[PDB]
């Protein structure tokens, strides 16, 4: 796997979204991974619908929280997920209104990365593309991050609370990091992204709950 890879430079990443006051991070994390694969497969990069997920995944709890794995299964069984245009994000839970004529993508499963294995996470990013990951984003240092490779010894590998997207990896000024796309808008972090510590003992549980869909 290359020493560094940024899928943004490859055009596998859609612009940063804002989940608003809805706990839909799992939906945005899921959508980002699917958008990455849709690109790999069809050559087109389109915005998929996180709202479709929020309203339709009964195994998850809409704005109350959920898992990316449940989301991928829903897309697989549903046999499709609508585009952002066919199913706009409102940021509130509503009855499932899936429209098959707005179907932009499909899913045939998901693969999970071994718990805590950052080497596996790396191998996966360099081969498949953007991977969905869960981290502990409760620290106020994470909240106010603006630049550099983020790392705070207070981060909790066993307190995963935020779903996010691993969009690449590399090294800054001697510090290896993961390129993480957040869903807290552009005004957050570095234009919506954060460089998180790579190989520093599974920083924030970055490699504890990762997965990606198969098409
Ligand atoms: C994240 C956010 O919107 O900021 C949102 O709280 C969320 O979905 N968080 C996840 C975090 C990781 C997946 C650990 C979460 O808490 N998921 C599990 C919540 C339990 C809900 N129960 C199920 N299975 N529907």
């Amino acid at each position: 796997a290359p020493d560094s890879v940024d899928y943004r430079k490859k055009g596998y990443v859609t612009p940063v979204k804002n989940q608003g006051q809805c706990g839909s991070c799992w939906a945005f994390s899921s959508v980002g991974a699917l958008e990455g694969q849709l690109k790999k497969k069809t050559g087109k990069l389109l915005n998929l619908s996180p709202q479709n997920l929020v309203d339709c995944v009964s195994e998850n709890d809409g704005c109350g929280g959920g898992y990316m794995t449940n989301a991928f299964q829903y897309v697989q069984k549903n046999r499709g997920i609508d585009s952002e245009d066919a199913y706009p994000y409102v940021g509130q839970e509503e009855s499932c209104m899936y429209n098959p004529t707005g179907k932009a993508a499909k899913c045939r499963g998901y693969r999970e990365i071994p718990e805590g294995n950052e080497k596996a996470l790396k191998r996966a990013v360099a081969r498949v593309g953007p991977v969905s990951v869960a981290i502990d984003a409760s620290l106020t240092s994470f909240q106010f991050y603006s630049k550099g490779v983020y790392y705070d010894e207070s981060c909790n590998s066993d307190n995963l609370n935020h779903a996010v997207l691993a969009v690449g990896y590399g090294i800054q000024k001697g510090n290896k990091h993961w390129i993480i796309k957040n869903s807290w808008g552009e005004n957050w972090g570095n234009k919506g992204y954060i460089l998180m510590a790579r190989n520093k003992n599974n920083a924030c549980g970055i490699a504890n709950l990762a997965s990606f869909p198969k098409m």
